[PDB]
């Protein structure tokens, strides 16, 4: 029995459980324990109710057995007793007593090497830092491009950002049948957890404006993180995002440089094909004129647009949208499927 | 020649110096001090670029001597020379050394008896908590009512709520000329800084809850301190406050039992009479179709709308706008000038 | 079977189409008809896909048969053939080859007894004007109040609007128990289709003002229909709207003067009573300390949150959510499927 | 004096004649009438009141003489009598009589060459189209790029879009320093007048949803617009904008392949000059961790972000901001200015 631990029960803690319940197909593997420096009651009724994504269909009560305090979850014909812990310091975590095989780091607060460790010392087989890497990593993983490269002594592992779950797929497709020379992205994303309601000091000071009444461009770690997966890209692509207020979903718009004839049509038809073919588990595309809150709750890595590619000469441009949050829990949970056989 | 600090340099203490600018007349103290856990350079950002009320108009240097760190700010014909700390213990802060006559306590944080007293401690001569307070104050004021009941002798005095300073001047006028049975308060709040972007942990699980796509009651310390502020109507006023995603602005709603014979035209009357006598200070009246934004910026404790007053038998509503940063800052002011003659 | 035909494919128009298909138990009667002043492809396309309520679960295809467009509609284990017009003027429009028994008259510009009657005399044999009254009507029916005082006779019918929807069951419950001497009302309310996006003219100066940045004090159809269903309370009840920056959904204050002694207890006893009894197929009751959007695509006609209800002396004040657009499409179904016999 | 009128007194007619009064530099032509399909009442109350721009900082006063409806404007040291006038068709408007040298046709509606001339034929001798041209033009003009080639036989002018005078300047200085082979266009633009509140049947299937929770891909008439100034970049540029739920102020953001050696430096430093000697009067180049909200109210036609500058290989982006309002209105009354003698 696969055993997964959620370290930070927030956005993507908390949609990574609710995927779970919701997955069509049931996944081979639990989730047991979840830790957040919450409240169980705080995180319970985060749980049920949740602005972006509705109430949660299904029953969850709190029971007090031992000193131990466990969630039992009930939907979709699916049971979970899962234990809620609250600390801190994750060295101090009972991972050895729970038979941890995986942790879904979730906190965005241990991202190195070094931190992320502290959760083998406590007693866990493997982690998935569910963020960028900071410094260094066994492997750096997207789904569904190369997450069969995946080897069993591998401990400390990245599914990067949701950005780079969206960007490397199309990348990889356009430089394998055109050729990249180069390439820029802009990432047109929704509002962020880390944002400020109300202009407020912050470590960043363009992140700390006002997030409802403002758009915001700022840095992204898509590309640093793409340079690991796809190290032949490193000084071909760079590229920022910008914050809107949105309360959910994103877009990438790719420009790049081709190496050989390219038109509107041919981009659209590879598009099209790859998503039948060799991408459809995660690559979807749309010719229908849609807006975002289209795509909330849409389980792919990315929808490409192709009412939006444009070509000028050598030139091209093309769109994909994601739901940033759910589309990542979900591949959270295809990547720990992945690991048995 | 009277010298005042602040602590805590967000929409409350910014908003004070910048008012302290722009006021069309010249306050007779100075704001030498400023205290925020956040650096000068982010400190002094904020400052000059607002989401809500725009660029600062004026020059703003830092002056960094050996130890001491200052700003150097020039608006409006007036300079101020404003030494900037670093310190999260109030009790630690220099106010012997800078000659602290008053300190503004605008953090949220120090709203007891004990943490106002840290500000003594440090050699402060008086502090004004800005917020209701929380124990023990040696007075509650709300400017334009009862600010000429501040003692010589008191030391830790409350300023109360943006709210408070609105729904004190109607229950007390409608009070004195119709007598209030009982009243209850509806306020529509614009977003305040402590609330959450998106569905994050709280201690206030309302306010937990994604500002910027959400109606979210939740409670208001207006009531608490209307009671200190006038003793008589204890058990007899009761409200909540709504909090909606506008960025600023805030209304309130007054439902009152009058004692006597009300008609809209006699309402709207004395609420005109009000403004234009005893309370032409801080209290003004529109019959004009306006809204939320219309308001921002005006220095007015309220500004009634008439064209909303309603009567059925014997209960009344009236209605009531405020630019809740901007009018609290600008009663800040017009108290501290308040102590000298 | 009946057949049911819809005027004005907008808001209320597409969720009630929806909600047939959404519905738990089918109903006993179809909708055979939509007229819209727009392209079947912009209907169907708005239809499938909407920002409030998410994607339409089932499939829709065009049809073009005798010069006539059909939707043939699949959903939840139901399928529906439905004709689509484009007349502007409801004289003209086929309901005599059509055999409509019932016309859903949903464009907002035919409230009038004389306008609904062109529906009449183009071959319906009744019209529900889903609005408040204009002028006269020969019944203005809240679905679990009075649906069952619908006579033969009654060939022009008011739904009213989801505010006195709410309304009148909160007024009715509670005077009935404890009295109501007079009351007055606050409506919260999500943007609606009429209001403006940036400041533009408009006939009412309020409503033409920026939507999403605004709280925005308005009139209130509510009162005038609460009076024609409920006679007694003339003179006895007033109140007004508020619109805020929110997609959807909207909550009710109902401060009144009680005729007999209250407690916060006493009144949250009789609400749960009441929606467990004699008005529990529109009336709901939650505890929990949620948001707005906890509320989007209930069906509910009203939830109380008893955590909201507050008394002071014999003044009291109860708040009540609802979804305006479900709520209101559902009690519209459900109140065509009362007339079979 | 040189006589200016203005049909459609909305986001731009509105702008264009506070721009006249808040100007630094007083312009040395006076505006004499406005005319718009809506009343006085409504259009003084949109004028004086303004959720972007705030209240006027001035005075309005209507006055009748003669059957001729006149405001009597004053601000900022200066005057205006203004006729009004309330007619939906330009040729029975009375230019003739009151001597109009140049009409600010700012409807939206009267594009093409025939409907321009109505106004011709009404008795004006000069007619600006405020948006791009949808036929043919005697000429179509950027101020301060080729405002110098206008000809005094030229009677049909087009002052293009926002977005065109943001793009042209870039795209001329860039090609004229480094040559630009090929360039697409991305640009983030708060919500425009046209758009829908909540879902809504519109000509545009994207424009037709919420415009204040969606990221909303739509098209761009600057691209047009740009060909008609710039022929020689047919088929080499195109692009799109993104609608976001701001209230104002836009962003451009430029992909192109130049054809010579590129760094940041040299691209940031050609555009600091251009800046400052042939650029001045209409862009800027700020440094600074701004967001869009910091851009409200600035007159220049483009602010460049130099710290958003980025070169990989050939290919390189820049971003600018500009306040798609005032910009705009501004570049309107500087367009009159140039036509004199
Ligand atoms: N939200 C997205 O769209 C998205 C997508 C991809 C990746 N990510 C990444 O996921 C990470 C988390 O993002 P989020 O949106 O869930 O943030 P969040 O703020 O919603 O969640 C963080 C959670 O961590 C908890 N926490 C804080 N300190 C903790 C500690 N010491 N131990 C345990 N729990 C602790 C917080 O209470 C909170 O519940 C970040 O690195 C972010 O970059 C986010
Ligand atoms: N904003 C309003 O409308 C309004 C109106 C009336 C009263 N108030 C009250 O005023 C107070 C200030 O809230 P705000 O709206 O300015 O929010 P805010 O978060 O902007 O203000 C808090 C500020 O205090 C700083 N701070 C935090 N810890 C500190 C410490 N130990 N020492 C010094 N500074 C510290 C923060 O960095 C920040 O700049 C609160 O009590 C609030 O409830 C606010
Ligand atoms: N949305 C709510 O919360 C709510 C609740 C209760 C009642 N209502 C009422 O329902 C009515 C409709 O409002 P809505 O929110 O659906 O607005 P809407 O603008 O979305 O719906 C109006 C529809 O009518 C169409 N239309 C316009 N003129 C027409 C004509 N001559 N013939 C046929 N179709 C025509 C429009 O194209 C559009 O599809 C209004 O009276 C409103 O007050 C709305
Ligand atoms: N807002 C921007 O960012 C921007 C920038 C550049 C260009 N433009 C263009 O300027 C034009 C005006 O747009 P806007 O933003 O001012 O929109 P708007 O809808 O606010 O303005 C249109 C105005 O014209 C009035 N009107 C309508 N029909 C009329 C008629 N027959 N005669 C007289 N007046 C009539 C309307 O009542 C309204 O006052 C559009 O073509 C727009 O695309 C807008």
């Amino acid at each position: 029995m696969q055993r997964i631990a959620i370290n930070g029960f927030g956005r993507i803690g908390r949609n990574v459980l609710r995927a779970w319940f919701e997955s069509p197909k049931q996944f081979h593997f639990e989730i047991v324990a979840i830790n957040d420096i919450a409240d169980v009651h705080t995180l319970v009724h985060l749980f049920k109710y949740d602005s972006t994504h509705g109430r949660f269909n299904g029953k969850v009560d709190i029971t007090i057995e031992n000193e131990k305090i466990y969630l039992n979850i009930q939907s979709n014909q699916r049971l979970l007793k899962v234990e809620v812990l609250q600390q801190k310091q994750p060295e101090l975590l009972p991972w050895a007593s729970l038979k941890i095989d995986v942790v879904l780091e979730c906190t965005g607060l241990f991202r190195s090497h070094a931190d992320a460790t502290r959760h083998l010392e406590a007693g866990a087989k493997r982690v998935i830092i569910g963020a960028a890497p900071f410094d260094h990593v066994d492997a750096a993983i997207v789904y569904g491009v190369n997450h069969a490269d995946v080897k069993a002594t591998d401990q400390i592992i990245s599914s990067v950002s949701c950005t780079t779950q969206a960007l490397v797929p199309l990348v990889k497709i356009i430089d394998d049948a055109f050729g990249i020379e180069t390439a820029l992205m802009t990432e047109i994303h929704a509002v962020t957890a880390d944002q400020s309601v109300l202009d407020h000091a912050h470590r960043d000071l363009r992140r700390a404006r006002a997030s409802g009444q403002n758009i915001i461009p700022t840095t992204s770690s898509a590309l640093g993180a793409l340079k690991r997966v796809m190290p032949k890209m490193e000084d071909r692509i760079d590229g920022y995002s910008i914050r809107v207020p949105t309360i959910n979903v994103a877009a990438i718009d790719l420009t790049f440089i081709a190496q050989s004839p390219i038109t509107v049509h041919h981009i659209n038809e590879l598009l099209i094909k790859a998503s039948q073919t060799d991408y459809a588990e995660i690559m979807a595309v749309t010719d229908e004129p849609l807006v975002s809150s289209d795509f909330n709750h849409s389980p792919y890595s990315l929808i490409v647009d192709l009412t939006q590619t444009m070509v000028v000469g050598h030139q091209a441009k093309v769109f994909a949208w994601y739901d940033n949050e759910w589309g990542y829990a979900n591949r959270l949970l295809d990547l720990c499927d992945s690991f048995k056989s």
